[PDB]
Parts: C-alpha cells; sequence; structure tokens
C-alpha cells in the first residue's frame, strides 16, 4: 500500500529529541563503521539512519583518512534510527560515495552514485536490487541529496547535480515509480547553484532547501509539482543559513538570487510553515560548530528577519556539520499532518581534530506542539582514540 | 488488540528465577553497554529489559564515570529479557536520563526525559516515534519510574516528580492513549515524598509502591483509578522497606505518613496480595547489598509485622540495588490472573568498588504457586576490570 | 498447530553431517560463550542448539573454570543449529545448571534447574516465560536430560533424577501441556540408575536411552506411554555403550540389569530400529575421546552382538564427550517417518588439556538412506588460548 | 509458490554495481570469517552471499592457512548480499568444502560436500535440514559449482564432477524437488573437462559456462533440458576466457573441443545473449588479477572474435579470482525477463601476498540497459595484517 504524503507539514512550536546513536563513543571499543553523511528516512513502519561507510572501522588502520571520499570502498548501508552504524546490525543498501534513500509505502528505494568522476553511475535499488540507472550527463562528479528523498503517491522524486563545485553546474529533478525512472527535468537556474538538497513532502508537492556552493550564503529552494514542473529560487528570509556566511545584520535577503559573496557551503535544511520558515544553521558563521533552528515570521515568502523562536540543539563549544530533512508518515505518528523532523551530523577527527580518521555521530529531532528548552546533545567522544 | 490488564494479581507463595543477563561478566570481553536502572516490561509476545545507557562500553575509557548521570549521551535502549545489554542486539528507545516503558497490546510506549535540569523535556514515543511531550512544570529535574508503566484497556498511566530530592516536591499522574497524553492529575501529598514508582495493574486500577527520599523509610503507595482519581499514602506494614532504614523492631508502621527519620532512599517494589503484601528490600539496612522479599500478613491494610514468608534472592555478601515491578500478560502466562514479577539490579564498581566505572547486571523473578528455596543469584563479575 | 510425533523412527543405513558450529576455533577472537552440554531440539520451522553457558566468554578471565558447574551464573540459552554459541545471536532460555528443551508445534518449552543442591528449583518456561515449577523431592541435586525433550500431540515429557550420583537415586517422568505440569510418575528401578536421558518420539511413545552412573556400563532404557505407564530396563545388546566400560568381549548383555562393574559414566544415545539399535559410544573405553555409531542386529530386544554397520564420526585422536538424541519434524523433513538425529559434544580444555577453562563445540548428524564413509569432524581449536 | 525461471535472459548493454561487502578491510578489527568462494543466489525476496568458511576469523591464529581446503572445519554459511561474511549476521547452511545453493520460491536448497576424498558425501538441505544425499561415485573428490544453482518450476538442477583434476573425469547433472533428488544423468564428454559450473536459467533450460582444468583455455558449456537431456561443448567465441590462457590472437575458437595447450584454470561465467555472449575473464592471462566482461557478437554460436563492448570492473593492478552467475527473480526486479548478474571474488593473502592467511572479498554486478564506465571496485585491505 502506497504512502500518501499529500498532507501539509505540521505547524510546530518546537523540536523534541528523537534519537542519539552515540556512534563514536561506542566505537572506542565496539565495532563501528567510519561514516559520514548519516541521514534519516522513514518507512510506514520504522525510521532508519542511512550513511556512507568508508568501508572501515573506528580504531583501525583502514580509517586512516588519506582514503578518498569518492573511493570504490564507499558503501551506502543503514540501521534503525538511534542505533549506531555498527557492522552487526547494518543492512547493505548500495555502493555509493553519494546517496539518497526513501520508502514509498511498499518498499525501500535507494540511489547510490559510484564510479569515476568523469562518468559516474547511479544505481537505483528497489526492495534490495538494482532496478534502473542514471549516468553522468555532464562528466563532473554526479551527485545527490545525502538526505531522505520524497515519495508522494508511489512516485519518488530527487534532485541531482552534474558539474563544478564552485561555478555554474547543471541540476535535474528525477522521478521514479517502483525503481524505474519514469520522468526527469533540467532545472533552469543560471548564476544559481544547487547541491545536497534537503527535501520533504508538503501539500502534495516537494519542497527542498538545498546548498549553493558557488556564490550564495542563503540556500536555494525549489518546489516540485508531480509533473516535474517547478519553481526555484532562494529561501526568502533575510538571514544567511549556510556556512560560511556573513553576520545577520550585513545580509539583505532575497527570494530570487544568491546573496553574500562567499563560496563553499554545507548541507542544511528548512521547513515551510505556512509563510514562516523553520531554518537550521550552524552557530559559528565560520566553521561547522554548534547547531540552532530559527523560526522566521514570513520567511518563506518575505525578506523577513522577524524571529519568533530560536532553539539551540548543539552548543557552539561542540562540532556539528551536515543536517537534513524528512517527515514522519501519518501511519506512524497518528497525526493528520506530516511531522517535520531533522537530523544533525556531528563531525569528529580531521580536519579540526588531531586524529588519522574522520567520522561523525548524529542526533534526530522531531516537530512538536511545545517550546523545547535549549540544550546540547553533542557527540561526546574523547579524542584522540588509540589510533 | 488492546491488552486487558483488568484481572487481579495472582496470589503467590514464592518467586522463581525468570532470567539472568550476566551483563558485567560478559562485558569483560564482549561489547556491553555501561548501564544503570535496568527494568523489565512485557508485551503480549515478549518481555524486554530496558536500561539507561551511559552511551559507552564496559572496559573502555568512556565508561570513566566522571560522566554525569544526566548527560546528553544517556539513552534508553532495550533487549529481550535475560540477554545482556549488548550493542549488537540493542534496540533504541529514546534519549533519556530517566525513563519508563510499557506495552498496551498493539505497540510500545516509552517516555524518555532529557535536557537541562531547569526545564527538562519528556518525549513520549509510540511504536518507535515521538508522539507527545511533557515539560518541566516545576523547574527541578523532571523524572519518572525507571520501571514498567501500566497499560489498562489501551490507556497507559505513569507517575512523575518535579522538585527537590530532599524536601517537598510535586507529583503527577499522567494518562496516555496511543502516545497522546489524554489526562493528568497533581497528587496532593504534603510532607509526603514520591519518586521512582514501581507500579503494576491490579483489579482494574494501578498500584505503585514508590520511594520517599525525604523523611520516610516506609514506601509511599498510590492506587490510580482510570479517571485519575486516586488514593495515596504509605504501605501500611510495620516494617521499613526502604534503604537506609532503621531496624524492624524500632519502627512503627503507618498507612498515612512517613516513618523513620532518615533521608535518602532507593527504588523498591511491593505487590498487594488481598490484604497481605509481598514487599522487597535490601538485606543491609545501611547499604544496597543483598535482596529479600517478605510476605507480611495484612500488611497492605494494617501496621502488621506478622511475617508469613521470607525468600532471599541475593545474599548479604553481594551488591544489589534498584528493584521494580511488572506483570506477565495473560496472553503469555496462560493464567486467568496477572502474575506478579520483579527485577533486581545489581550494582558493581563505584561508589563501593575501586573502578573508574559503574554499571549493573540484573535478575528477574516471577510469582509461582510454591515456596522457592533461598539462594543468591548475584552479579558475579571479577573486579576490577582491565580499565 | 500441535506437532504429531506419533510416527515411527525412520530406518536408516547411515548418518550424514547436519552441522558444525566451530565454537572454539571461532572463539579465539570472536565473542563466544564458554559452554557445556550443547544439545539440539527442533521446532516445526527450525532446529536450534541449546547450551548451558558458564556466563562468561572464551579468552577471558571469567572462563577461569574454578567457577562451579552449578553456579548462579549458569544460564540456558540457544542459537540456530550450526551457529556458534555467540553472544550477539544468542537467545535467552532459562537460568539453569541443568536443562531440557522441546517444541510442541506452537511454542518452545524449556526447563531450567537452578538453586542450591538441597532444594533445587526447576522453572518450566513456555513461549518465553515461567509457567510452572518443580522442586527437589529428594534434596540431592535435582537434574534432567541435557538433551531434547519429547512432545507428542501437544504434551511434552521428560525424565528427572533426584539423589546421589553413585548409589541408588530416585527417577521421575514428568508430563506438561502448554507449560503446565499435568502429570508425573515415579520410576521403580532399584539397583538400577538413570541420568541424563536421551529421548526421541517413536510409535506414539517416548523412548530414552539414558546413563547409569552407579553400576552399569550398559545404558538404562525406558519407554513412556502417554498415560505415564512405562517399561524400564537396559538396552539389550551385548555391547557396553557407556564410558568408562569394559571391552566388548568381556561383556554379557542384559535387558534387565546393569552389567560391568564400573561407576561413573557419560551421556549417550541410542535409536530403536525395529528390533535393531543404532547405539552411539566413545571410541576410547577409558576417556571421552572419539565417537562411533554401531548398528546391532536385534540389539533392542536381544543380547545380540551382531554388528551390521559401524560409522566413525570423531576419530580416537580427538576429544568427544556428551551425545544426545532428537528427531526432525515431518513438517521439516518431508518424510512420513521421524528422522533420527544426534549431536556429539566435543570437549576442549580442562581436565585433559592445560588451559584455565573448559568448553566444547558440537556436530550434528541426521539419519539417511545410505552408508556414509567414516570421518572425523573434530573440534579443531589450537590449544592453549591467549588465556 | 514456485518461482518460474522460464523467461529469457535480459539483453543488457552493461553492468551496474549491486554490492560490495568489504569483508577484509572490515576484518582488520571486526569479527569476520576467513572465507573463499563467496557466490550469490537470490530468493523471491532477497539475494544472499554464500561462502565457504575455513571456520576461523581474520587476524587470528586459526586463519593460519596451513589448514586444508578440504578440512572438517569448512562450513557453508551465508549472509545478505553486500554484508561481510561476519559471525554475528551469519546463517549456517551446511558442512561443506565445496557447495552450491539455490532457492526455488518456497525454500532454500543447499548442497554441501564434505568428508574424505575417496568417498565424499554431499548432503542436500531443504529449508534448513538434510533431506537427501549423494555419495562419491568415482572415489576422487566429489565436487560442485561454488555458484548459484538453478531452479525452474520447483525443480533445482546442478552439475557435479567426480575424478582427477588434470585428466579425464566424470560429470553428472542432478535434479531435485523439495530436497529430494528425483533425477540425474552422466555427461558424455571425453577429452573434455568440466568443473565449477556457472549456471543461470535461460529459456526454460539451464545454461552453464564451466571450467576445463585439463586441456582447455576456453570454457565448457552445457544446456540442460528439464528431462536432463543436454548438449555440451565449448563456448564458441574465438577468445580464451579461462586463466591461465594464451593471447587472443593465438587462439582459434571452437564450439566442440578444448583449445589452448594449458592445464589449470579458474572458475568463470558467461551469459548467452541471443547469439552473442557476455563472457567474463581475468585481465592477466597469467595470474588471477583484474576483471573484465567482453560482449562477443555471435560468440555463443560462432568462433567470432567480434567484440562489441568491454567493461573493466577490477583493474589489472588488483587481485581478482573466482566469478559466478545468477539471475534476479522477476518477483524482485519487476522485469518480464531474467536479469543477468555476476559476482567476482577478490583474493588477498597467500599465495601472492606475504600473510599466513588467505581470504577474499567480493563485488556483485547486475545487467542494465546502459553502458557503464570502466572502474575498479577492488578489495582494498591494507596487507599484511597484525597476523
Ligand atoms: C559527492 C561528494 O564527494 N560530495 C562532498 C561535498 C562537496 O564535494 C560539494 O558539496 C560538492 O561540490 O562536500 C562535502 C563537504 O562539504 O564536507 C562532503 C562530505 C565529506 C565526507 C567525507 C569526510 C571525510 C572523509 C571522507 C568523506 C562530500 O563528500
Ligand atoms: C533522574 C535521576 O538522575 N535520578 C537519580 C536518583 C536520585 O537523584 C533521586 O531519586 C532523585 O531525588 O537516584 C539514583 C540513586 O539513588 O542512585 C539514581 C541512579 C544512578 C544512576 C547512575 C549511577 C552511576 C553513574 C551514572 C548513573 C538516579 O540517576
Ligand atoms: C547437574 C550436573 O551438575 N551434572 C553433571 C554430571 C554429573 O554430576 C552426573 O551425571 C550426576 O551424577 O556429569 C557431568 C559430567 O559427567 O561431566 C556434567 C557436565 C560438566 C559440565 C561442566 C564442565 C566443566 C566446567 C563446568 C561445567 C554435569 O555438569
Ligand atoms: C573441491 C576443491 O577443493 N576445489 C578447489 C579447486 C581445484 O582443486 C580444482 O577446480 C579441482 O580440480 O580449485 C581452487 C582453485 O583453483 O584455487 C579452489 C579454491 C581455493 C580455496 C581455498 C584457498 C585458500 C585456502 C583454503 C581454501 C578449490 O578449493
Ligand atoms: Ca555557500
Ligand atoms: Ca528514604
Ligand atoms: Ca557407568
Ligand atoms: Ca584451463
Amino acid at each position: 500500500t502506497y504512502m500518501n504524503n499529500t498532507e501539509a507539514i505540521c505547524d510546530a512550536k518546537g523540536f523534541a529529541p528523537f534519537s542519539k546513536d552515540n556512534g563514536i563513543r561506542i566505537g572506542s571499543r565496539g565495532h563501528i563503521f567510519v561514516i559520514r553523511e548519516p541521514f534519516v528516512s522513514c518507512s510506514p513502519i520504522e525510521c532508519r539512519t542511512f550513511f556512507l561507510t568508508q568501508g572501515s572501522l573506528l580504531n583501525d588502520k583502514h580509517s586512516n583518512g588519506t582514503v578518498k571520499d569518492r573511493s570504490p570502498f564507499r558503501t551506502l548501508m543503514s540501521v534503525e534510527v538511534g542505533q549506531s552504524p555498527n557492522v552487526y546490525q547494518a543492512r547493505f543498501e548500495a555502493v555509493a560515495w553519494s546517496a539518497t534513500a526513501c520508502h514509498d509505502g511498499k518498499k525501500w528505494m535507494t540511489v547510490g552514485v559510484t564510479g569515476p568522476d568523469s562518468k559516474a553511475v547511479a544505481v537505483i535499488h528497489y526492495g534490495g536490487v538494482p532496478t534502473d540507472v542514471v549516468n553522468s550527463w555532464a562528466g563532473d562528479i554526479l551527485r545527490t541529496q545525502e538526505s531522505s528523498c520524497t515519495c508522494i503517491q508511489g512516485d519518488c522524486y530527487w534532485v541531482m547535480t552534474d558539474g563544478p563545485a564552485n561555478r555554474q553546474a547543471q541540476y535535474r529533478i528525477y522521478k521514479a515509480n517502483q525503481g524505474r525512472i519514469i520522468g526527469q527535468t533540467d532545472i533552469s537556474f543560471n548564476g544559481g547553484h544547487i547541491e545536497e538538497c534537503s527535501c520533504y513532502p508538503n501539500d502534495g508537492k516537494v519542497e527542498c532547501v538545498c546548498r549553493d556552493n558557488w556564490t550564495g550564503t542563503n540556500r536555494p529552494v525549489l518546489v516540485i509539482s508531480p509533473d516535474l514542473s517547478y519553481r526555484v529560487g532562494y529561501l526568502c528570509a533575510g538571514i544567511p543559513s549556510d556556512t560560511p556566511r556573513g553576520e545577520d545584520t550585513q545580509f539583505t535577503g532575497s527570494c530570487t538570487s544568491p546573496m553574500g559573496n562567499q563560496g563553499y557551503g554545507v548541507k542544511g535544511f528548512g521547513f515551510r510553515q505556512g509563510t514562516d520558515v523553520w531554518m537550521g544553521r550552524t552557530i559559528s558563521r565560520t566553521s561547522r560548530s554548534g547547531f540552532e533552528i530559527l523560526r522566521i515570521k514570513n520567511g518563506w515568502t518575505q525578506t523577513s528577519k522577524e524571529q519568533i523562536r530560536k532553539q539551540v540543539v548543539v552548543d557552539n563549544l561542540n562540532w556539528s556539520g551536515y543536517s537534513g530533512s524528512f517527515t514522519l508518515p501519518v501511519e506512524l505518528s497518528g497525526k493528520d499532518c506530516l511531522v517535520p523532523c531533522f537530523w544533525v551530523e556531528m563531525i569528529r577527527g580531521k580536519p579540526e581534530e588531531k586524529t588519522i580518521w574522520t567520522s561523525s555521530s548524529s542526533i534526530v529531532m522531531c516537530g512538536v506542539d511545545y517550546e523545547v528548552a535549549d540544550w546540547s546533545w553533542h557527540d561526546g567522544a574523547i579524542l584522540p582514540f588509540d589510533i
């Protein structure tokens, strides 16, 4: 039975802790994969943490990070949300140095890009087998969300980028049913730049807040209709939500074009709330440390900088990193609306710490009807490790 | 299908061993969480050990206990009753430095309190997702049972405390259906003090024997009707059942008020038997060592000190600690009545042993139709460990 | 749906390897329980290895065997047949320093005896919970099969011994339905001695070949009708099948009384074949080394020493030990008859090897329509271990 | 419900990565079996990696390879495709130093040959139990595919060899239903030589490309009709596909007889494509290093050397080894045709590397509608290990 994700996103005063896996502390002695980009997606029955494995284990010579991001040993695997990315509970998903995964109601669909940078291959899995394939259309590191993809009425949608990391690239929407690609569209977005989209179903369409790694501190935003018509631009709110970024007071927002004169970036998320936005961001405007979620009044549709609520979840004394979006299925939450939820990756080791290795642990938050007090559910590992 | 827990508690001559997990001995070489407060609750199909993890593993630097009780790395997880709290069979439940869990017949409901002491948050999970939330109402370490909660006809009930550990605090009953709080009541109990309740269903109402950490050596007792009307007071029997406590002969019992002039305490349990009580208690009146269960004639309703049966389960040469209550569902035991069962936590390491770490193993006993001989199913680990 | 075990035992020319767990070799680096007495019983859907754990792990200080056989840390757990007794795939069964387990078609029933030698308690589990209890009736180490028990038409039967290890003791049959004891009978057997019975269903009754630890080199044999009437005596064949034992040529068989003037013994098995017997035995008549299965013509009902077939399975250069019986359910094998199967425990470490510890691995053989060549599927661990 | 494998093999432009287990890198610290011959077979619901375990673990004294290939500690076990052959997720299949496994739609059938070389025994398992047996018919190391077997309409077929490794031997087809052998035929093939067949269902018959270890660089090929009539010979294409082998230009192909004057060999695969062939082969013509798949036009039925497509999957700088065939069931892929898929074993350690041990990791590729770029998904372990 196909999941209907046609409802509106729940309006939410605050965010409550869902889980915390404790990957790295546990991996001081347990058998834990060295991972990065640990996103969450939910099936009608259970939510799971997916993650790229570097194919090695914490506290072992193979975690020696000289090993490439985009290596043949990089696999997409998963476990249940809140469990560490450990070998003995891991489920194999796909070979991928960049990934997206989402469940439609019957089965899991996953998309793992691997292979050489000039002609990468993306295998689409459905229910545990390859079902279809996308090739590099631009010969420059084919990539995708690193976050849950979005299934509405049996059809699953996702965004992909082919091209340079720091100048104009090419961006596409892709549409599958039961693991077969059944539609796709280029995204006309000049000067603009889109990477690592964080999407969620909302009102029968698909909203993503993604990353601009070229010019913009604000995040690109698109809304994909079921016929892969779309609208694209930037999260309107007059507050930079990327990293690095300039201070809030030196930033004029825009619904149209990038703002800020910085390159680089980091993956983030945002949730539409009527016309408001819940937008996540690192606390540091410089590095990937600390994490907070601001609610800007009218920020989805205005250059507003009127802030209703702010809730710290990782304090500025602790490393954070990637963040992404997903919803709770109605069939799990009880609600008549789609509960917004996010995860926050917390990076330990290189480049900011003196270890041979790099990995991350995560924490997942879900949208509730109440204000939740500020806190810091930071990673917690005692660095360095035995090496 | 909802579990009916409306039956009476089985009248039981004695207690038979259900399980013994051997957590700490096993964790000398295996991959075992460092845990505390390892209670048991049963679903129509299986009983499980829940436990707070300190997020680290035995024989590892992160077990270094300087780490706070109420830390962001403290998670509620579980395994099947009798299995050790090991990583590779663990199921994630919630982020919580204080927890309660119970199954209603369809799904598991869990409640994990985490966050800062001045405004703690309790996320209610249902079937593996956050469904509702309680906030600190008194700004002083929001807490709960550390024992199975109680589901009668689909609705699950539990007790919570907001306030000081050593003077008057505030106590509430809470009532959920399918993860949504649908009712709650304050508990008018002045001079009295309630913490870490050990509840069980009995006669269509909910009976808890809880801990008074302020004035009383005897245990508070409440009986919650389905409309959250209640009665509250103390276990009548003229025998102190807390720790520390005075000797039996210097103690006049009371159904109304605390007795003994000691502060402190430890979590314990008791089971109504018509008018008698099966009351558990440490053997030492000073420290948490050894464990025994006395049956006092008319002790539920009298100041009686008439003891019918006594059964040692952990001898005074061995560490014990927390204890709690739960029943076997009819759908599991075969019986027309609710089998009383308890667990006993057995604490090793700090503060009484010279290790860096502290954890505990457990043993579960269930009510039977026969006298069972005294014995000691103590923890057994050979301290200290490699460190 | 209840298993009918009313069929006849399959007539079988030979025995084929079912499994080999490799427990001890694997436990040189893996996380493997230190075990003894690893028997097998089958459910309509899967066969499992049960085993007493000493509660510790190979290559760890807690395996230090000074630890008692009959300790409070001794638990009955299980895994699927052929898998090692490892922590992360183990299922908890009961607290027991002596055990029997068997499946009736709906659920697993297990029986774990634990507690003090003067008044031991046997908890009967059904579907994962205590359901009933037997107490010491003779105050001298209550014990049982260490082998699969036998379920015919929903009712499960097993044999127990209360008394001395080396002179007359007391022996009982016990009969459960759904975990409730519903019948029992004393076994009038003077001068005779019964321990550690190896039973199997055959022709709607229950046949056990058990061990006499007092006087007899030949094995006691009983046949339990559904009304717990019985016949008891000795396996007729004129060949000693216990260990230690005298040579075949100095042994006159008997259907009635023990023969041989030795005390001691070891657990073994035998399978009726019309009037023949398949009888297992160590190769060494002195120690527990090597294993073979002889088919004696008319040996169930005669003092015969006419040997049709012999098949070595563990050679005299390798340690063996315990052996037991069980059948394959029709619902698994396809056959219209009950396939005889046995397991052979293979003991490493103390007393015969210079280690601190003692454990064993196993191998399971099933009855087939062909002669199978002699071989040795011995344990294989390289002793001693890191200690 | 029985799987229909009666469809034609999908015509496929290229091969996409299915999985990569990372066994050996992971086994630098994790608990990983030392394995060889890690093939894949699929059930209607999931594909699994089967493998011979040497019964020991990486980084342990028991991996010390002096241990025989054909030892009593050699077991067939399995895990889900893409997961490493680790102890805690392993499922026991059979005792076997040579194996084949395949699922018919209802259950798994496995065939494990073990025992002495002069009279080896092959136990057939069905749904987890021994159901039937084949004995050595030629007294010279009874062996089989090391690759998925083939189930068409409930009946499963497989090829076996009894005889010398380097001169004429004997070869048989075998046909089971529900674990009972129900048919078999000798394969009249003089001068020819057949070992380690790699089969797949195609057009309602069974096609195997196998290994000739006597005279031929080209691979034997057979096509087994459901009545075990057959045709046998050699893959026609004028290109040697074994290892070692001569260069392509010095090789005249044949549909009839072996070509090349070399002994030895290694297991490989091939897939019929109408009249073309997808044939796999090591890159090195000398050693087992690198892996590629050529599509020869008309190569199934001609001496053609017209090459349409070539796709490297493991580069000549990296060890490869065994390869085998299997299909995706329609009930998994969605397709109206049978998706060709193969796996490639990647051997580390002895004989080519300076370690005490030998094992291998694998990677699985499935047939798709597109050209996939060359790459190398090599094993990746950093040799030697701690030993
Ligand atoms: C496809 C890819 O490699 N994406 C990068 C991505 C970056 O290249 C741009 O978004 C594309 O222009 O950015 C980052 C990043 O910003 O940190 C990552 C995440 C790093 C994973 C990692 C870290 C340490 C060792 C191995 C892998 C990703 O691996
Ligand atoms: C919510 C809380 O922290 N409760 C305490 C509780 C105590 O604070 C009072 O009941 C509230 O007034 O008491 C105890 C206790 O009496 O020992 C505990 C249990 C200790 C868990 C622990 C032990 C060592 C290291 C880390 C955690 C609990 O952690
Ligand atoms: C109930 C019991 O303890 N049975 C013994 C049993 C023996 O006492 C007689 O049968 C009863 O009279 O015999 C044996 C035996 O003959 O070896 C055992 C098995 C030993 C298990 C063990 C070995 C080493 C360390 C810990 C336990 C059993 O543990
Ligand atoms: C049945 C058997 O032993 N087959 C061999 C097989 C070889 O004997 C011929 O095909 C039969 O004539 O060939 C090979 C091979 O060509 O390498 C193997 C695979 C080796 C497994 C292994 C490697 C190292 C240590 C232990 C086992 C197989 O083990
Ligand atoms: Ca940027
Ligand atoms: Ca007190
Ligand atoms: Ca004897
Ligand atoms: Ca050859």
